[PDB]
């Protein structure tokens, strides 16, 4: 267990907190603006900016295909 593998773990620790974070902002509903139209609004990372945008495209789907058994 090198401190290499320490800090590659650290970051990819940052990395997966991140992308967490960006995409259930992206989720919240947002009945005004479009994806694209919100994601352009991201200065952040390209890592946040694509989390962002598909899980805002995907809670879109989820919402309008929600069903009962």
């Amino acid at each position: 267990s090198t401190l290499q593998k320490k800090i590659e773990e650290i970051a990819a620790k940052y990395k997966h907190s991140v992308v967490k974070k960006c995409c259930y902002d992206g989720a919240r509903v947002n009945n005004d603006e479009t994806c694209e139209q919100r994601a352009a609004r991201i200065s952040l990372g390209p890592r946040c900016i694509k989390a962002f945008t598909e899980c805002c495209v995907v809670a879109s789907q989820l919402r309008a295909n929600i069903s009962f058994k």
